[PDB]
């Protein structure tokens, strides 16, 4: 119950509004770096959306 490192996380550079996802989506135990050197990309906010419909209870 994490997210495990391995997968992919969908990114989106915020500026022009390029949305990066499968094996063009960077690892997400480098993506800890990788948006470190480019803050113009994020996470998907709907990745994020898809954290909050992820629930453990009723």
């Amino acid at each position: 119950l994490d997210v495990d490192l391995e997968t992919r996380i969908p990114v989106i550079n915020k500026v022009d509004g390029t949305l990066l996802v499968g094996e063009d989506a960077p690892r997400r135990a480098e993506l800890e770096m990788w948006l470190q050197g480019h803050p113009e990309f994020a996470v998907d906010p709907r990745f994020l959306a898809y954290m909050e419909d992820r629930r453990k209870q009723k």
